[PDB]
């Protein structure tokens, strides 16, 4: 038997089979779920290969051909003679969105089809990199029309140290250690902000400094380099009907690009292939503006508004939650930077299910990262079950280059 | 080999000992996790493993009372196949099984239980005095008190005491000719049982059920509950005068009695628990919950809010005026109520004394997060291992 899911508002069931394909393990058993946590050789790359080509070639529905055995074959015989191998140009751009597919923290995977394919396998520099980095970050921008692109630095290869991304997005803004404990800007970059200033960037003092781009080529210490300003699109937050909110003088950033997660493809892994979508506005509203070791804007907002802070029963920090997510929203439709409510997201992540249940008879998913961090059982989400599980291709978590 | 257990707001690290004593197997492997899923003479060993918990919690491990008690219930299963509980015994049966229970968030509480010992029922005519004791005492006139009733355990060749309702307080459940449901839809089942068993049906939204109480092998029997033993809070809003008018309400005493505990390899199951509620429970699951009342878009449209567009947060801002109205409503009332904010606070300081206590603390992770407001309460960031310990309150079949 497969894993029965049911879905507790429609009380419609499915059975994942497509889990009992999961390759790597993850960190539960039967005697203990860590479903919570945070964080979780010729023969062994060529069955990874092997089973990659072969995901290749059912998608465009020619498995078994001709064409599928010499390929097979072909890769079989160069890492035979190289100890790897390359991927074919169409090859990449399938096993990008496929990793993005099989991402179960991702509750924008109905868009995953829909994904630009940058291939810089052939870059040279840390110079050559950032111009691949400019060029990913101007098509992805669109002006505020938000485009899904990832860029693919080259693989991993004996011999030869690895392309890196210090930092964890394209885009971050600084965070001061101020000397009394606290800090100016966020506090999610105060380790890459050092860095930063270690390398000889000059810091600002202001909360919502864009920070430089720590860039990394092979068996090179990390080089600095500032994204032109214009090419930084950002939005001043405004309340529709909180007049005030405006002058707490709070932005945030059209495009969230991740730049520190490894592509595995095929046995294959690329250390450096930052990818970016859209926001989600709870991400923004209530994760990046109030958790409290983020910016932690949540009290202040609610004085402002005139709430009874005093107890917790006049439900002020619920209150102020939402209307900073108003504000959000408001902020970025008002700019014309594309942006989606909770709402519209778990709804098309439910449309999403449905199509990978059809497709591939069923699709892994985190729970407790697919509901939003706010209103979550408002949401249909909250009511389906999940069954969580790593494919491959896949974007993995790796080690600090700096740690 | 033990879990490293981190907490993402302030940076701490605990390590879950615990876990390695996890009896049972949860439905996970390390090749998928099943974590959000609903539903995941040997006697003598779980016994005997519950008598060493005992001693040891009293710190009369491997004394003299610990082997004899040992060698007494050995003698009871060869000649019964079954064993008596000592009223202690059972009383902390009782409080490590709430103390034990993954998805209770309100376990800060779990030394105070008041057990009532109903082992020496017999017939459903007793069960009901047993359960309106239970639901008197723990209500106490609004301020609510923790409460357990221990009807008899299970036993071979015999049947079983068993509470047909899942809970003491439910309000029926009427399908309509249109498919609909008036009342609550979370109840359409066990209404039209207490119907083909006898009662005569409301035509309410909030007509509390009947007990349907089964003593062993008889049919189960039709008890309706006292009105004045009901306590129920009508639902206003501190500020918006209209949400009075929608006649929405609640009861005081949530009273699970579907569960079944066990203890040392014993079944009880029948043994009604009460504490008192926790505000998102019934302004945002009971009411707003699509499959149940389902009463967000009403609050909205009488909100005037812009309900044509998700981003409106609509919703949102309708689901936290109904918690407000819940927590103003009981306060008012004066029936006890925690808010999510209160409750999560408490879970964490349990989970630190926990830690000192026993080395951990099995939580459900997806169940203790509230359903508002989650990354607002300082369990979100709370990174938690789920596993099974015993004794436990365990979910069973339906009798019928
Ligand atoms: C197109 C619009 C998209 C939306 C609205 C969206 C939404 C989200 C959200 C809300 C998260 C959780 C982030 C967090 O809480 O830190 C997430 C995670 C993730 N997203 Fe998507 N995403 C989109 C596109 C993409 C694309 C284009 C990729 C890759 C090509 C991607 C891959 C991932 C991955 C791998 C994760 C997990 C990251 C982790 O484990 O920390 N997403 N996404
Ligand atoms: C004292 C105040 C208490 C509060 C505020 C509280 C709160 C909660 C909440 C919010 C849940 C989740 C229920 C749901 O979402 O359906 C829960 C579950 C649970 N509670 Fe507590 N509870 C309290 C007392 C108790 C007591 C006295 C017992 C037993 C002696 C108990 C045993 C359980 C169990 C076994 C569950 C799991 C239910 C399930 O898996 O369906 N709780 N509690
Ligand atoms: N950074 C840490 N913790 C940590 C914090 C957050 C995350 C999650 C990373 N999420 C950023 C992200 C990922 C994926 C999507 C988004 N948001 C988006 N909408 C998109 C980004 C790209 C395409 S869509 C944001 C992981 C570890 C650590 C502290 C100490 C050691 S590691
Ligand atoms: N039973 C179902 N599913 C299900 C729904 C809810 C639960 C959770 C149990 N709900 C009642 C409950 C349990 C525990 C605590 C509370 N609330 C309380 N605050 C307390 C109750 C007793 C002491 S505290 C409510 C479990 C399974 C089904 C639905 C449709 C067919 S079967
Ligand atoms: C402890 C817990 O795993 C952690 O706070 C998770 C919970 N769910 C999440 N879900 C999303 N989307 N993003 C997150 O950062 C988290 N954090
Ligand atoms: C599918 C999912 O497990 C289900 O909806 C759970 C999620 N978390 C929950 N948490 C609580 N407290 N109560 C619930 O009923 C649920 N339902
Ligand atoms: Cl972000
Ligand atoms: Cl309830
Ligand atoms: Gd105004
Ligand atoms: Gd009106
Ligand atoms: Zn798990």
């Amino acid at each position: 038997k497969f894993p029965r899911v049911k879905n507790w508002e429609v009380g419609s069931i499915t059975y994942d089979t497509l889990s009992a394909q999961a390759q790597q393990d993850g960190p539960c058993t039967p005697r203990r779920c860590l479903g919570s946590l945070v964080f979780p050789a010729p023969e062994q790359l060529l069955s990874q290969a092997r089973d990659f080509i072969n995901q290749y070639y059912s998608s465009i529905k020619r498995s078994g051909s001709q064409a599928h055995e010499q390929r097979l074959q072909e890769v079989e015989a160069e890492v035979a003679a190289t100890g790897t191998y390359q991927l074919r140009e169409s090859e990449l751009v399938f096993g990008a969105k496929q990793a993005w597919r099989n991402a179960p923290r991702c509750v924008g995977r109905i868009q995953w089809g829909k994904l630009q394919v940058f291939d810089a396998r052939d870059c040279r520099s840390a110079q050559e990199m950032f111009t691949y980095i400019c060029n990913h970050i101007k098509y992805a921008t669109n002006r505020g029309n938000l485009r899904s692109a990832i860029t693919v630095f080259p693989q991993r290869c004996p011999g030869r140290g690895d392309f890196r991304i210090w930092n964890s997005q394209l885009v971050r803004y600084a965070g001061y250690r101020q000397q009394d404990g606290s800090v100016r800007g966020d506090p999610a970059n105060v380790e890459i902000t050092e860095l930063c200033i270690q390398h000889g960037w000059t810091p600002g003092n202001g909360r919502f400094d864009v920070l430089p781009l720590l860039l990394q080529a092979p068996d090179e210490p990390p080089e600095l380099f500032l994204l032109p300003p214009e090419l930084v699109l950002e939005v001043p937050l405004e309340h529709p009907t909180l007049e005030w909110f405006a002058a707490l003088g709070l932005r945030w950033y059209a495009l969230p690009a991740v730049s520190n997660m490894l592509l595995e493809i095929g046995g294959l892994e690329f250390p450096a292939a930052p990818f970016s979508g859209w926001y989600m506005s709870t991400e923004i509203g209530t994760r990046n503006l109030c958790d409290p070791h983020r910016y932690n804007i949540l009290e202040d907002v609610a004085v402002c508004m005139d709430l009874d802070t005093r107890t917790t029963s006049s439900l002020w920090k619920d209150k102020a939650a939402v209307e900073i997510n108003v504000a959000v929203l408001h902020s970025y439709q008002l700019a014309k930077v594309t942006i989606v409510d909770h709402h519209a997201a778990t709804a098309s992540f439910m449309k999403h299910l449905e199509n990978e249940q059809k497709a591939r008879g069923g699709c892994p998913a985190d729970w407790a990262w697919i509901v939003p961090p706010i209103s979550g059982s408002l949401t249909p989400v909250f009511h389906q079950e999940m069954v969580n599980y790593f494919l491959s291709p896949a974007f993995r978590y790796q080690p600090d280059p700096w740690k």
